This record gives C-alpha cells, structure tokens and sequence, in this order.
C-alpha cells in the first residue's frame, strides 16, 4: 500500500477516493485547519520523511514545502494536483497575484483527481488497472457533480447573486457558477482587513441589498459578523472553503464539501 501524504484536508480525500485499497493517506493541514497561517512540525517533517508520495496544491499555498522536504529527506514523488489548471489572478500594485483556490470548482476538483491519479499510477504501476478504474469513476462523479452545481444556479435569478463571506476563497466556485462573494479579508488569512475594506465593504452591502452572511469553518468569524452587526444581514450558516469538517461533520469529504456549500448559497439565494 502507498503511502501518502497530502498537504491539506481537501487533497488527501481527493487522493483517498482516487486510490481506494492501494493507499493509506496522512495530511498535514487537518479538519477545520487554516492552510495558509499553518506551519509544518517536527513531527510533520517525521510523517513525510516515510511517505512515498506528496500531493500539494501548488499556487502558493505552501510556502514551506521545500524547506520540509529538505529536512525530512523525503525522496519520493511529488505530484502538484493544480498543474494545468486555468487560474486566475487578482491585479494589485501593478503586478498580479494568482488565487490559489482553484478546487472550489469542481471541474477544477476533477483536473485535480486525474493529477492525482497521473502520480498515483506512476508511484504504483502495479495496480495501474485498479487505479485507473476508480480515478476514472471518482472524476466522472466530479465533472457530473459539476453540472450538478451550475445546474442550482442557472435556473434562478441572475440578479443580486452576492454573498458575504470570511475571505477570498470562493472565487472559482464563484466564476464557475455565478455567484458575487464579497469578503473583508482577502486571498490569505495572514494579512489583517484594512479599515478602508471593512469601511468598503459595510457601504457597499448598505447601498447594494446584500442579504446572507456566512462564516469558514478554518477561520475566526468575529469579524465577519462585525460587518454582519453593522449592516443587518442574515445568517446563511457555515461555509468550508479550504478545508474538511471534522468526522461526522456536513463536509467529510470533497464531494460533501462541494454539496455542503451548493446547497447552503443555492438556498439563501431565494
Ligand atoms: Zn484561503
């Protein structure tokens, strides 16, 4: 059995469904854990320097990940489940900066499954056959999941489709299906929302109806309820943008991350 090591929550089910029996799969980033303030531990640097395989987003999104390889001496594949993926980019100081979030697509979320697949069957041409048939089968439910999705948005108003939320995270779900996020804090939770954002942000919902606010399970909520405060939106509920629920939770997987989130916007648009 391989054995595998994702960076974050998200990937290492992505890998779990795709490998099936043929691997036993570990995560850094756990459930409810925020990928972007994470650091590795002596004991994460103990993890990988047993692992066969490291499945990472790429993007950006682990800033420390050739510092942890050079120090747990991991000498084994490295499989980046963002490569090929069409990103997008925000416009800032002149430059540009790419929005690591890509999976919240889930037609992104099936490019990831063949890339995990493509490292998987190369880490273990021994059960190629296997492997193949159980990627093929999870991608199929995530391009049809896909459809699925865009098919809760078409039908409905395209008008005042906006929502508040934590942070930038939802971009690709919200290019995908149509859908506006507003958040205070930007494409990272290390940088703090300037007071010109939340300023912005309170005017904006005040003049353009903004109705449902959310929070992240991986993120502290007090702030976006502070704009809630002040603006009088409604709670939507729980939102998880970049990380898994805890076991027994509405979002124990991708698949079940992906429906969660549908189905709580789709139902708050409505
Ligand atoms: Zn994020």
């Amino acid at each position: 059995t391989l054995n595998v090591v994702s960076s974050f929550s998200v990937l290492g089910d992505i890998a779990q469904q795709v490998g099936g029996e043929h691997v036993h799969v570990d995560t850094l980033v756990g459930p409810d854990g925020d990928p972007h303030t994470f650091e590795p531990s002596p004991k994460d640097s103990a993890l990988l320097s047993k692992a066969d395989v490291v499945v990472v987003n790429g993007l950006g999104l682990e800033g420390w990940l050739d510092r942890l390889i050079k120090a747990s001496g991991f000498k084994g594949e490295l499989v980046v489940a963002s490569k090929g993926v069409k990103t997008h980019a925000l416009d800032e100081e002149g430059k540009t900066v790419t929005d690591p979030h890509a999976w919240n697509s889930a037609a992104n979320g099936a490019l990831y499954a063949q890339n995990i697949l493509d490292g998987l069957v190369k880490a273990d041409p021994e059960d190629k056959a296997a492997l193949t048939s159980s990627g093929k089968r999870y991608i199929d439910q995530l391009t049809s999941l896909d459809g699925w999705a865009k098919a809760q948005f078409s039908a409905i108003p395209l008008a005042k489709r906006k929502v508040l939320t934590s942070h930038d995270a939802f971009g690709y779900f919200g290019r995908a299906y149509h859908v506006t996020f507003l958040a205070p804090q930007g494409l990272s939770s290390e940088s703090e929302a300037s007071a010109a954002q939340v300023a912005a942000l309170i005017k904006q919902i005040k003049a353009d109806g903004v109705h449902t606010w959310f929070m992240e399970n991986q993120l502290d909520p007090r702030l976006v309820k502070q704009i809630a405060s002040a603006t009088g939106a409604q709670p939507g509920g729980e939102l998880y943008p970049e990380a898994l629920s805890k076991p027994g939770g509405v979002a124990d997987s991708y698949v079940k991350m992906m429906r969660h989130n549908v189905e709580l916007i789709a139902n708050s648009m409505k």
